[PDB]
């Protein structure tokens, strides 16, 4: 029953984006082994990867968890599946991504999962809201605290 502090990155660009983020946090906190303990501000962020698609809202969440990293990944996938479900066929699918950004101070390298997220230091839509709740946490690949990894990116703006 060793409690680990972990940080998750959440994002949605289709549908009621703020509602997708809020629901994901609520679902995650409903698992017995996960307690949501802090939430970053939401940021609106230009899309990374394909450029012709809507802007994302992104945030990060701090959790206190007794789950293993792979148990945590299970809860994340179960939460994505759930919030992807269509409401009305004609309104289209909904999106939500939930990624594990940090799990304690551990480095994990498995075929099914790398934590810290391996290219997360490339992504302002991760590091800017991460810095609001995890400024002093050391990211173990780089050995930098989040506050020192974070960089200026004008494509990421506070949403509210
Ligand atoms: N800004 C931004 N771009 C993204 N591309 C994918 S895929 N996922 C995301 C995301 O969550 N945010």
């Amino acid at each position: 029953s060793h409690m680990i502090q972990a940080y998750l990155g959440l994002g949605s660009n289709i549908g009621d984006r703020e509602s997708q983020l809020n629901d994901a946090i609520k679902i995650l906190n409903e698992y017995d082994g996960i307690s949501v303990s802090n939430i970053s501000p939401i940021y609106e962020t230009a899309p990374v990867g394909y450029t012709e698609q809507p802007n994302f809202l992104n945030l990060c969440v701090e959790i206190q968890t007794t789950l293993t990293v792979l148990q945590l990944l299970e809860c994340c996938l179960k939460t994505e599946e759930c919030l992807h479900r269509i409401r009305k066929e004609r309104w289209g699918p909904r999106t939500l991504d939930v990624d594990i950004l940090l799990y304690g101070e551990e480095m994990i390298d498995l075929p099914k999962l790398s934590v810290p997220h391996p290219r997360m230091n490339e992504r302002a839509f991760v590091l800017i809201p991460l810095n609001d709740i995890a400024a002093n946490v050391v990211e173990p690949r780089s050995k930098l605290k989040v506050k020192d990894l974070v960089f200026v990116d004008d494509s990421v703006k506070r949403y509210k």
